[PDB]
């Protein structure tokens, strides 16, 4: 499995040897944003991150992925809204060609191993959940074309829970990444779930789980389960109204994502889930056996074995906390030894 760290491109990054020693296997450079003047062009917003620094990561054995989108941009004539630049293009085909060429250019120039979809704005639902049109169809085409041309690319999705949790919804918030996953699963290294900055969302049991309380793994386990299982139309004689999500993902394509605390307990993301709970979530997904080192009340419908690992937003917090997030999770996330 994997220990994944987000590296903000507006802060001095930790040394590659510090990250490798802590147990990091992958880092995610935040962020590429979207040109409003050449629709499809990706504008690098990581001034603190050099090709030399990325070489240092590779020399330490860490893979380096370019994260696209994010929450906002301050670069003039840029947006983090995908739809906005897709519709600004002369055609969806021109947009796709420009986006692919621009992404290939950045990958070649910086030596990236792949790219991450952290597109939090402007993945609007069109067509049907099972046969999406518009934004999801175009993004799926970009992902599947990039992977078809280079099956070594690490292509990841980093959804918010509303985007992937069992839902009747299909819009820019609800179920959009679940729809995208059915179109792209064959191309994806992993889907990393943002288990923070969210209200509760539904498990396939029709129970609404949120990140608090953080002393049980239920939320982490239920959200991973929502990606690993078909969404049922009926639960115990009742209609769910759930979209017809069919799971095509392997456990190795599931990553659970959290905010890392600094030494003071501060974080960029709320709430902070302690590493003891994260290990319980992985042990629970592995075994589907409840206990004080494994499942709480929520037990998934089967044992999955080892999932894909863990990420944190973001490594400058973890560094300040002597890399306790990576150090405490690496035996569990990487070697699958969680109790």
């Amino acid at each position: 499995g994997r220990i994944i760290g987000y590296v903000p491109g507006w802060k001095t990054p930790p040394a590659a040897q510090e990250l490798a020693s802590a147990g990091y296997t992958h880092v995610m450079i935040a962020f590429g944003v979207f040109s409003t003047n050449t629709p499809g062009v990706i504008v690098p917003a990581f001034e603190t991150i050099t090709k030399e620094y990325i070489q240092s990561l590779h020399q330490a054995g860490i893979k380096v992925i370019l994260s696209l989108g994010g929450a906002l941009t301050s670069i003039p004539n840029t947006t983090v809204d995908f739809h906005q630049v897709l519709v600004a293009s002369s055609s969806p085909e021109a947009f796709k060609q420009t986006f692919i060429n621009s992404l290939k250019e950045l990958i070649s120039q910086y030596g990236f191993d792949g790219f991450d979809t952290d597109i939090e704005h402007g993945i609007n639902a069109s067509g049907s959940f099972s046969q999406p049109q518009g934004d999801i169809a175009v993004l799926a085409s970009i992902i599947n074309t990039m992977y078809s041309q280079n099956s070594s690319l690490l292509i990841t999705l980093t959804p918010q829970v509303a985007n992937i949790a069992a839902t009747s919804g299909f819009d820019q918030t609800w179920g959009n990444y679940a729809s995208l996953i059915m179109q792209t699963h064959q191309s994806l290294a992993w889907v990393g779930i943002q288990l923070y900055n969210t209200g509760c969302a539904f498990g396939i049991d029709q129970v609404c789980y949120g990140p608090t309380p953080t002393d049980t793994p239920d939320f982490s386990v239920a959200m991973a389960t929502d990606l690993l299982e078909n969404w049922p139309a009926t639960v115990n004689g009742r209609p769910t109204g759930f979209q017809p999500y069919i799971s095509y993902l392997r456990p190795s394509q599931i990553v659970i994502g959290y905010p890392s605390p600094n030494a003071s307990g501060g974080s960029d993301g709320s709430p902070v889930t302690p590493t003891t709970t994260i290990k319980r979530a992985i042990q629970c997904l592995k075994t589907a056996i409840a206990g004080n080192t494994s499942c709480g009340v929520y037990v998934p419908p089967r044992a999955y074995g080892n999932i894909g690992g863990v990420f944190n937003w973001e490594v400058t917090y973890d560094k300040n906390n002597q890399f306790k997030f990576a150090k405490e999770l690496k035996n569990c996330a990487i070697n699958g030894v969680c109790e």
